[PDB]
């Protein structure tokens, strides 16, 4: 398979394969346009989000600066927010549902690396996808790790540090973030 | 009441309100001039800041880049410095003492939403002021969140989570942030 | 001892020195082009990565954006690699071997003040150097304190807040980060 084939699967896969190049020339290309665009181009923004994202609901918003890696990965539900300074590593897939709410410099990973470090330093990396949920509200400058899934309803507090799964109507703070209040 | 006294009050608004509309885009404006000067610009930055902010003293600066929300609820205190990157979300007052030192990436929220899923879908939002004293140090990476205070003198250390006030002398770290000692 | 001497030895300094100032001035100066440049202009980006920096391997890349203080006290060693959105606050040496990958939003600081509030209101700093081993992998958003040194083949989980020394061989998570599991 192609190495694009395996990172899309979550295998190991060299980045620096041409095609993969090329694909994050691309997002860069666009996440470029986007982060010059001015506070009151609501159009270009959205038409921008458009071609970048895999797929979008009819409206969303973003605050400049935006990061991802591909773009085509990322897929948001109706009426997506996300706030100042984020970043999207999506190696592997991210799906967000609907009435999202992101905080500013929100970081959201699908992009890792083997612990071993002969195993790291060849140079393959591999991706785990993450899924949000519907009615989800991020904190501000939270951290969401590759592999974790969030239910609908939940609230991830500011600053949270989320590395295992969030169950639905949870309120999860911290780092490791855990459960602190549960809504019903 | 306007959806700006709501705001300003501490009520439930919506801030898709064509006035604060308005105001948030012409502080993105004025941010977005900020941050596009060069090193050397030191005049203008600060003529930019005192235009932008509600109040200030005689001295401050801010490396690029800066964000916030209104951009007038912002008032610092004498030699007010603020180090790369960070995010003030101003939908409320925030109060800034004297000789305040800001370390990079710090974000400063007064912005907050229902927790109950329908509640926030509503568009409805609201803020807490935050209010930090004279001679305080807050470290890079910090999250202070809505409605708190920090005393005079207080230390917090890189990487805290605020989520409650902090004593006047005290140094605070973690997350949640905690008082790890005390000082003078 | 001039300003400069004074914060390269880890004593108290004031950075309104005028040839610090101007050393700072230099540094944004190249951060800026660098910050400017194309995603395909890796030649270009090279160049003025071994500008800036004190010394480099033959291989580099960093995402912008990125932010330093001197950018002379950074030293990286092969294969340095950097994702969005860096802070290194290289008040005194920053060191880093061979082969480290570096998440985005991190922040390395060696920058400091004053705990006593009588002594940090004099306004003067100081720094602690920060050595990085060989093989070590930084996940995105942590955080690196001053006089920290990581030894090779660590892991820093993302978001760790990093306070003291991260043996070799360990992974660290948490805030305070904490050596969680062993690889030797």
């Amino acid at each position: 398979k192609s190495e694009k084939e395996k990172m899309l699967a979550g295998h190991l896969y060299n980045p620096a394969d041409l095609e993969l190049v090329k694909e994050r020339e691309r997002a860069r290309r666009l996440v470029r346009l986007y982060n010059e665009t001015l506070e009151t181009e609501y159009d270009k923004r959205t038409g921008l989000l458009k071609e970048l994202f895999g797929s979008t609901g009819e409206r969303l918003f973003i605050e400049p600066n935006f990061r991802c890696d591909y773009g085509y990965n990322i897929h948001v539900g109706e009426n997506f927010f996300m706030n100042f300074d984020g970043v999207i590593l999506d190696v592997c897939e991210v799906r967000i549902g609907d009435h999202c709410f992101i905080g500013p410099g929100v970081h959201i990973y699908t992009a890792t690396h083997p612990l071993d470090p002969h195993e790291r330093n060849s140079g393959l990396e591999y991706g785990k996808p993450v899924v949000i949920g519907h009615n989800v509200w991020i904190g501000g400058r939270a951290v969401i790790n590759p592999g974790v899934t969030i239910g609908d309803n939940a609230v991830i507090a500011s600053g949270a540090v989320v590395t295992k799964d969030v169950p639905a109507n949870a309120v999860v703070g911290g780092n490791p973030a855990k459960v602190i209040k549960w809504l019903k």
